[PDB]
């Protein structure tokens, strides 16, 4: 039975998810009993609370620290341990997004130039994403989802983790600029509150610990599939190399006593920013005055922009973790954790929390982890709600470990990202078009879409991908960059009128494959 | 060897006296470098990624091509000395 069908009943799909998920109760309970999922848990562990703290560190320089860190790790726990708890599919990992800051941002400086209050109105914002949602879900309208090809799905992941390699490089580069090279260096000046100026070893030692951290991983991964030690022995290796190479690089960096580098930070206790503006409950009606009627009546116009947003971003999601391709074996679903997600939101924008969802990197990174592989073929994958819920309480429970946390040097973690961001590129066929456009025809693989098209057909079709990649660029470069997701959904008509307007149907039906094997 | 405070009043013509910043670190950075672009051309010599006479003539030089990319490299930063080699006047 289709997770996504056109039902005449209300609560139809919700209901078709629910049957079909929980009589996996049991097993979902019972399969978590391998170290890879500990191996799992301890990975993505580190993978969200680093850009936790990074978006958190934003967002208090950008807001006047009207929120700050440890409202955004209390929250990133509570709905991780929920939706591992009640998810049709656990399986993603939620967070913050730069669109979302930006939309955060834009409300600010609104509120500003008419003078509202910023954390009031987030309430009411959640009152209509609560009462749209209900709507929207009450009819079923998920079959739009449909609409979606492997064309606009891999451009966007392709978009993606292209700009988050960018944002990689950009923060290396950023941190070796705060500390120039020069000839002399006067030391008397103070280090307590951050590093003021250039200092001599800092920078290029970061540099040293990514490339040392990031080159270890790659050699350990491609051994993994070698044939130098018995299989149980390499199976043991391949287990945890990842967090093998973490603790090489802790002890090495806590072998060095004189040169500094920047270590993380965290809240001291479960505290908020201001502790003087703020409270633990924000009351809607009006914190030092009323709030405005006509902002009553007319603010239900930004729910329905961030409503669009993370919906839309949610279902690529869903529609990323859920393909047949990794050996999907149980149900997936697709209505539940929208909605658990939807309604979570506003009751954490009750409580002044901004809203999270589900990260594309984090999630696809998550399906990468729990993967059974052979000699090659893809066996299987380990599905089931303890990875996600450890996560989470792990995250919540980070501030009781402030010795350990002290002593991680942040390039370690950078290479991790490199890390991440590399083998992010797997599952892209836009990459495999991108190769196949330099390498001559006299090796060309064996796929359809080599055999039944000819050359300059392929590189033109790869170009056309570009192009439009080239677009989205301009587009997220752009500073109104709230018109990001609309270009987006312009991909989906392109596809079906202009293209087979040039190409031809053996092409259309060639090319956009809807799986991998089948064509 | 690494300290936290460096004298600047040291004299440097005949030789590197002391300890200096960022020297022999930046060799080891150096090391890195020119091994790993080595490697990688070598290993994709062998590849098909170009048309062969492209591919070949591309990779029948690697090591001068390497050699040339580290010495612009090192020509570019100004600051920092490294040790240059030493010849005769004359005969």
């Amino acid at each position: 039975d289709d997770p996504l069908q056109q039902t005449g009943q209300l609560f139809g799909g919700l209901v078709r998810d629910i049957r079909r998920r929980y009589p996996y109760y049991l097993s979902d309970i019972t399969d978590a009993f391998s170290p890879q999922v500990l191996a799992a848990v301890i990975f993505i562990y580190f993978a969200a609370l680093s850009p936790a703290i990074t978006f958190g560190g934003l967002l208090g320089e950008k807001t006047r620290n009207q929120m700050g860190v440890s409202e955004l790790l209390i929250s990133t726990a509570v709905q991780g341990i929920l939706f591992a708890l009640l998810g049709a599919q656990p399986l993603l990992v939620v967070g913050f997004s730069g669109p979302l800051l930006v939309f955060e941002e834009a409300f600010f400086s609104f509120c500003e130039t008419n003078g509202l209050e910023y954390i009031v109105g987030r309430v009411w914002i959640g009152f209509w994403l609560i009462l749209l949602v209900v709507l929207v879900v009450a009819f079923e309208g998920s079959f739009l989802v449909r609409f979606i090809s492997r064309y606009t799905q891999e451009i966007f992941s392709f978009l993606i983790s292209l700009i988050f390699i960018y944002e990689t490089f950009s923060k290396l580069i950023k941190i070796f600029q705060d500390h120039p090279l020069q000839k002399t260096y006067n030391y008397n000046v103070l280090m307590v509150p951050k590093p003021q100026g250039p200092l001599p070893n800092t920078a290029l030692l970061s540099l040293v610990l990514m490339a040392g951290t990031f080159f270890f991983a790659m050699m350990l991964r491609k051994f993994k599939n070698s044939s130098y030690f018995p299989g149980k022995l390499r199976r043991v290796i391949g287990d945890f190399g990842v967090p093998i190479s973490i603790l090489i690089m802790v002890l090495v960096d806590f072998f060095i006593q004189d040169t500094y580098t920047q270590k993380l930070s965290v809240p001291d206790g479960f505290k908020v920013s201001n502790s003087s503006a703020r409270g633990w409950v924000i009351h809607p009606l009006g914190l030092r005055s009323e709030f405005p009627i006509w902002m009553m009546f007319a603010s239900a116009l930004p729910a329905l922009l961030v409503f669009i947003l993370i919906f839309l971003e949610s279902q690529i999601t869903t529609l990323i973790v859920s393909k047949p391709e990794r050996k999907m074996v149980k149900g997936s679903g697709f209505h539940l954790d929208l909605l658990l997600v939807v309604g979570m939101g506003g009751v954490a924008a009750l409580f002044g929390m901004p809203w999270l969802s589900a990260t594309t990197v984090r999630s696809v990174t998550h399906a990468n982890a729990l993967t059974v592989m052979g000699k090659a073929q893809i066996q299987e994958v380990k599905e089931q709600r303890i990875s996600g819920l450890l996560v989470a309480v792990l995250v919540g429970l980070s501030i009781l470990m402030e010795p350990i946390l002290s002593r991680i040097p942040l390039a370690v973690l950078f290479g991790i990202f490199l890390y991440m961001g590399v083998t992010s590129l797997s599952g892209i066929q836009l990459f495999d078009r991108i190769l196949l456009l330099f390498k001559p025809p006299k090796y060309h693989p064996d796929v359809p879409y080599v055999k039944r098209v000819k050359t300059w057909r392929m590189h033109l079709f790869t170009g056309i991908q570009i192009i439009c990649l080239a677009v989205l660029w301009v587009v997220k470069s752009t500073p109104a960059s709230l018109a990001l997701p609309f270009v987006l959904i312009l991909t989906v008509p392109l596809r079906r009128v202009l293209l087979p307007l040039i190409f031809r149907n053996v092409e259309l039906q060639c090319l956009d494959a809807d799986d991998a094997k089948a064509t």
